[PDB]
């Protein structure tokens, strides 16, 4: 409706930044879109695609998720809450996937990237899903710079919502692998202040947040509203000032606006 559009435009104006929203309502294959074809830096929301690429690879490599990966001091980057505990030992690729998705561990993301063949291999995976917009170009920590005008490590809200639908609700992944991705995302520990904060307490959410330079504040989610078919929601947000603070409340407000009535 124009109503939801006016409300998102007002939210964007109040926030002072640039807001991108894509909601897919699977009850009727409908969408609510706001700047949904513009590019935004994904930041840690890209961890979903890296984990999914590993899961895809595991469909033909049944030992992949159990493969042991050494964690070294030389791997630490910024923000390694889980990997720090395992320095000089190994973690399995399953453990690294869980750490990347549930604690936003950056070392874990770098190991996923390395074990599928680098950023361009994650991008090639996206192309196999029919996503010709996503691009992963750097490793952690630099993929989060989020400089205005820089297309590196960006996607659009529309593309990411469609891809998330395919990964979590469709059959881009096999039965076991899709269930694993959804279980990992439902177990996220870092998302309560973002999309979830704009939804009723009873709704079930699997999400992945991200943040970065220019006050970039993001969340992507699969949502099961009480007694309704699932939704996919992408909320991306970025600001004009390099040192702007995160605005998770803007994502919560966007979620409340677009799910009002559901
Ligand atoms: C996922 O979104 C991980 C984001 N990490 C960045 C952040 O939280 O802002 C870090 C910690 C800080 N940063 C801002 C710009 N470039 N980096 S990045 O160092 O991991
Ligand atoms: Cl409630």
């Amino acid at each position: 409706t124009a109503d939801v559009q006016q409300k998102l435009a007002e939210l964007e104006r109040q926030s002072g930044g640039r807001l991108g929203v894509a909601l897919i309502n699977t009850a009727d294959n409908s969408q609510i879109l706001y700047r949904a074809d513009e590019r935004f830096a994904m930041c840690s929301t890209s961890k979903v695609m890296a984990a999914a690429a590993v899961l895809k690879k595991s469909e033909s490599e049944p030992n992949l998720l159990n493969q042991r990966v050494e964690i070294k001091k030389s791997d630490l980057v910024n923000y390694n809450p889980i990997a720090e505990k395992h320095v000089n030992g190994t973690m399995s690729l399953a453990e690294l996937s869980a750490a990347a998705l549930q604690y936003s561990d950056n070392v874990a993301m770098n190991k996923l990237i390395a074990h599928v063949g680098g950023p361009a291999s994650v991008t090639a995976f996206a192309r196999q899903l029919g996503d010709e917009t996503f691009r992963l170009d750097r490793t952690e920590p630099t993929l989060n710079t989020a400089i205005p005008g820089d297309p590196r490590d960006t996607t659009s809200p529309r593309a990411m919502a469609q891809t998330l639908r395919n990964l979590t609700l469709g059959k881009a992944l096999g039965d076991s692998q899709r269930a694993q991705l959804v279980t990992w995302m439902k177990g996220n520990t870092t998302g309560a202040a973002s999309i979830q904060a704009g939804l009723p307490a009873s709704w079930v959410v699997g999400d992945k947040t991200g943040s970065g330079g220019y006050g970039t504040t993001n969340d992507i989610a699969v949502i099961w509203p009480k007694d309704r078919a699932p939704l996919i929601l992408v909320t991306y947000f970025t600001q004009p000032q390099p040192k702007a603070e995160s605005r998770r409340d803007v994502l919560a407000s966007a979620a409340k606006i677009v799910t009002d009535g559901l």
